[PDB]
């Protein structure tokens, strides 16, 4: 809050796709939230405490969407939903300091943050439903249509792993992989077949891949890439330091969470990396948005053959997708993969607040652990608008201006983020004016949505020094 520190986005800024957001986008989500309790139903007893207890939940959910709709204050926490819901103290501590804030007229980060936490306080409230994830329904449905996606990655990494120990064993080869992944891992569901459909070696290095690869990259209008394939590089051509470890700031679920561990698999079986570090959200959040339970479902949707019907087990594809499961669970158990999850993830705090002088909320905790990583990979829009402060930024913005003490407290960083909110920074000089002249074309009155769309990317480095 200085001086020439830009505000952040608010419900209420005229014209930008967080006002859309909040008054289209939430209620829509609190709506689906009901249904899918409902479907949810249908599946038990229909009566006794957990019946009524959803019933009620309903009821809550209801009477929460017409709030945001009414635009009404947003409530602080009560003493009793703190201690049942275990709400860090952060949310009304933030309410204290923006009095009588409405949904019409709220933050766009604190807003949608808090959001969640009171969809999910009325869970924990009910024992029966303190664990359930209201999202896990659609979580699940989304990864199921992956399956074509997941079968082809599947048989690119059995096919890869081979080739894989020998560059451990040690390339522009492992360099035009390491594109690969990152770019897969950034683009998730979204990613094209033409980048999967190649899933060997030779495919990979052919023109149908390099013309795959150019066009996922002619998307990517802010690129550094090669800044983070020169820090593993160097690490591990390093003989004095053994360690190399990568921590995985997550987003969603299901595809997006298999690509960020298709990416680990490949680090770690390259020499790349030796331990990676994979961080969830510890409650149901952005609706899709990675708990640590989401790993275990997608190790057990790998294997389950009415999900993912890959026929016989001595098919092709059935081999490939029981292998990656069984390596996922071997790297687990052996602590090249290591998932944790940490409230500070879920709370409406910024990362500028991954400094030291965050000491309440986890913040100095969790920064001083994330400066011994090699390169910590943030996934995703919303650890983007995080990075960022969610503010209004010149859209030219220096990177390392945007992300605050981020740019110098030791974390190096790599944000590989699809464009979908209104804070952009770092772009060159006259991109964001082309770009929102075309957009404008079929999307009047709404150029500078482009950013907005998830149809263009970046992948952001900082050294932390
Ligand atoms: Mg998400």
């Amino acid at each position: 809050g200085h001086m020439t520190i830009p505000g952040r986005f608010m419900t209420i800024d005229k014209g930008t796709f967080g006002e859309y957001t909040a008054s289209t986008r939430w209620p829509i989500i609190i709506q689906n939230a009901i249904d899918d309790l409902s479907k949810h139903q249908e599946t038990e007893k229909s009566n006794g405490t957990k019946f009524e207890q959803g019933e009620v939940i309903k009821k809550e959910l209801k009477e929460f969407r017409q709030e945001i709709i009414d635009r009404v204050p947003l409530r602080p926490f009560t003493e009793e939903e703190i201690k049942i819901a275990n709400v860090p103290l952060s949310f009304n501590e933030y309410l204290k300091k923006h009095p009588e804030v409405n949904w019409g007229a709220v933050e766009w980060l604190f807003s949608e943050v808090y959001l969640y936490r009171r969809v999910n306080v009325l869970f924990q409230r009910q024992c029966e439903w303190a664990k359930f994830d209201i999202f896990n329904r659609l979580k699940q449905s989304t990864f199921e249509s992956s399956f074509y996606g997941v079968v082809e990655l599947a048989l690119r990494y059995e096919n890869l792993l081979p080739q894989l120990r020998e560059m451990k064993q040690n390339d522009d080869i492992l360099k035009v992989l390491f594109k690969e992944f990152i770019e897969i891992s950034l683009w998730g569901n979204a990613t094209d077949l033409s980048l999967l459909t190649n899933a060997t070696l030779e495919d990979i290095k052919s023109i149908q891949g390099a013309k795959a690869r150019a066009a996922s990259e002619s998307k990517i209008v802010v690129n550094d890439t090669e800044k983070a394939w020169e820090v593993l590089t160097k690490a591990r051509a390093d003989a004095n330091s053994r360690e190399i470890r990568v921590d995985f700031v997550l987003d969603n679920s299901g595809f997006e969470l298999y690509a960020d561990l298709m990416l680990a698999a490949f680090l770690l079986q390259s020499g790349l990396a030796t331990k990676c570090i994979f961080h969830a959200k510890d409650i149901p959040y952005m609706v899709s948005d990675v708990m640590l339970k989401d790993f275990d479902i997608l190790v057990h949707d790998l294997r389950d053959r009415e999900f993912f019907p890959s026929g016989e087990p001595s098919t092709k594809e059935s081999r490939a997708l029981d292998l990656f499961a069984g390596e996922m669970e071997k790297f687990v158990s052996s602590g090249k993969i290591e998932f944790r999850e940490d409230s500070f993830w879920t709370t409406e705090l910024d990362y500028w607040n991954l400094d030291a002088n965050e000491t309440k909320y986890h913040g100095s905790i969790l920064h001083k652990d994330l400066q011994k990583s090699n390169l910590v990979i943030f996934k995703g829009d919303l650890n983007y608008r995080k990075l960022t402060g969610d503010r209004k930024w010149p859209r030219t913005t220096k990177w390392e201006t945007a992300i605050g003490p981020l740019a110098t407290n030791g974390i190096t960083s790599l944000s590989l983020r699809t464009c979908k909110a209104d804070v952009q920074v770092a772009l060159p000089e006259g991109l964001d004016a082309k770009l929102s002249q075309e957009w404008e074309k079929e999307n009047p009155g709404r150029g500078s949505w482009w950013c907005c769309s998830g149809k263009w990317a970046v992948i952001c480095f900082c050294s932390g020094i």
